[PDB]
């Protein structure tokens, strides 16, 4: 291990995700030299991986489906940033909320699971797509007359500096946030032992067990970034809480329930077996077996519950 080549997009919010990872690695590897390959949409870098021309690439957890090519393998979970959605409202409407806009204000948001949780909630408000990355969406809110707020991440606008535009932040009663949102994961060649253990330190180990059983709920129910699917996880006195929910394309009809088992967060690293596989895409051999097992069980089992209410036939036409 000599140079670690670090790839990313060329995108604004890709590479800030990309510094940050990289100040990280440093930190606990300040003899190391780290470069940053930026090429110009998984599957590209994908494919750097597999040619060894990088050796990890750093994504916004939610971009991640729950089943990875086999030759890869997230390696890394990062602390959780702030994983609630937020509201930027038009200039005339600083200071408002979406609950005293005006009626038949159109809020703009491309996400089907926003979308939907925020039409159940906001039944006068109209909730209309908006294409382009943050800067665009931005402008097309203060340039025109169109919108009088659009939803984006807390975690997005955040890392660009930006949170002096947040007029509201979204709670689960209004709107939960979707499976990996405010995580980052290191993408790296399965088989690749060194850097395994190389990006392994920045595994947190609540993060880890909150987004294993996020995307095992999310696995089970054979949903993606695309769908009006939610969670809410908090790890508080030894339990490890899930909450999910399934939405349809307006909102009128959902399923939402709640579990939880008893998960203890590692407080120490230990050196595990190389030979168990990974779970939901993950793989975590420095972190204790046990606890990640449990996080995945918790998942499959809302899953499994929301199933039983039907929610595989409100996903399958939405
Ligand atoms: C699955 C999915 N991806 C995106 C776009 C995206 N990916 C990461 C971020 C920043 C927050 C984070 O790192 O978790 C974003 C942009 C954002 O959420 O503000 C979306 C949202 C598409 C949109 O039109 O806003 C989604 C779907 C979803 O979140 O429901």
């Amino acid at each position: 291990m000599r140079v670690i080549r670090v790839g990313t997009r060329k995108s604004q919010l890709a590479r800030i995700q990309t510094d940050s990872v990289v100040a990280t690695l440093k930190a606990s590897y300040p003899g190391l030299q780290f470069e940053i390959i930026a090429m110009s949409f998984t599957k590209e870098l994908e494919h750097a991986l597999e040619k060894n021309e990088v050796d990890l690439v750093v994504h916004s957890l939610k971009d991640l489906p729950t089943v990875l090519p086999p030759g890869f393998t997230i390696g890394a979970i990062c602390k959780r940033e702030n994983p609630h959605d937020a509201v930027v409202f038009h200039p005339k409407f600083v200071g408002k909320t979406l609950e005293t806009l005006p009626e038949k204000s159109v809020v703009g948001t491309s996400s089907l699971r926003r979308a939907a949780q925020l039409q159940r909630k906001f039944p006068h408000l109209e909730f209309r797509s908006i294409r382009g990355n943050l800067n665009t969406r931005l402008r097309k809110l203060d340039e025109q007359q169109e919108f009088s707020a659009i939803i984006l991440a807390t975690a997005g606008l955040q890392r660009m500096g930006w949170h002096n535009r947040v007029g509201q932040i979204l709670h689960p009663e209004e709107c939960m946030y979707a499976v990996g949102q405010g995580a980052l994961g290191v993408e790296v060649r399965a088989k690749d032992q060194d850097i395994l253990d190389l990006v392994g330190v920045l595994h947190d180990p609540e993060t880890l067990l909150r987004c294993i059983a996020e995307r095992a709920f999310l696995r089970h129910l054979e949903g993606g970034c695309s769908v009006p699917v939610a969670v809410h996880t908090a790890m508080k006195d030894g339990q490890l809480y899930l909450t999910g929910g399934v939405w349809s394309l307006d909102g009128s009809d959902s399923i939402q329930e709640t579990m939880q088992a008893t998960i203890h967060v590692p407080a120490q690293h230990e050196d595990g077996p190389e030979d168990d596989p990974q779970l939901v895409g993950i793989t975590a051999r420095n972190i204790p077996r046990g606890p990640q097992l449990a996080a995945q069980n918790l998942g499959i089992s809302l899953a499994n519950l929301l199933l039983s209410k039907g929610a595989k036939n409100i996903l399958d036409v939405a």
